[PDB]
């Protein structure tokens, strides 16, 4: 439900680092 990176549909995912 919240994160960055992460999952597959929803909308975060990753993006930096």
């Amino acid at each position: 439900i919240a994160s960055a990176s992460c999952t597959t549909x929803i909308c975060t995912c990753s993006c930096s680092s």
